[PDB]
């Protein structure tokens, strides 16, 4: 009570923060949500906004939802190379099965000849309520670098489906 129930792993012996992606423009969208009890399997089907079939970032977000102090982390990859077919599709199925033990077995499985990526990443809790708002200082602060990352999203959010996600490494610098 008093607003602060972001960790709650004590009767939720669950996926223990929620846990999706970093979201569009600094935002954050668990996939899988606590109350979901390990082990578990749930399917929840994506697309982009920009490049469809040729970069899903698989940066995980394990943290609360809106405000980005959200940045647990649950990894950051991206499966790149779909071949060539851009901006909506949209049929790339993401499937979150996680185990019993705690290992997220989700695999990024695209519509386009299945062309898939089952990571197996942890989502071990411990931590604090304000290791989110504690990091809504240290970390809500730089969500404004990630700001000049809202200029690369395009700025928008939500994201049902559509979900921007292009990597960025030229070789001029």
């Amino acid at each position: 009570s008093i607003e602060g129930r972001v960790k709650d792993v004590l009767l939720l012996d669950v996926t223990p923060l929620s846990l999706g992606i970093e979201t569009m423009g600094g935002v954050m969208t668990t996939l899988i949500a606590k109350n979901t009890t390990i082990p578990t399997k749930h399917s929840q089907v994506f697309s982009t906004a920009e490049d469809n079939q040729s970069a899903v970032t698989i940066h995980v977000l394990q943290g609360e939802r809106k405000r980005a102090a959200d940045n647990k982390s649950l990894g950051q990859f991206n499966l790149d190379g779909i071949n060539p077919a851009p901006r909506g599709m949209p049929q790339i199925e993401v499937t979150f099965d996680i185990d019993a033990d705690g290992i997220l077995h989700v695999s990024a499985k695209d519509k386009n000849s299945g062309k898939e990526q089952k990571i197996t990443i942890k989502a071990s809790s411990g931590l604090n309520e304000d290791e989110i708002q504690k990091m809504v200082r240290d970390a809500e602060a730089n969500a404004e670098a990630d700001r000049k990352f809202e200029e690369l999203v395009q700025t928008r959010n939500q994201g049902d489906h559509l979900l921007h996600s292009t990597r960025k490494q030229v070789e001029e610098a």
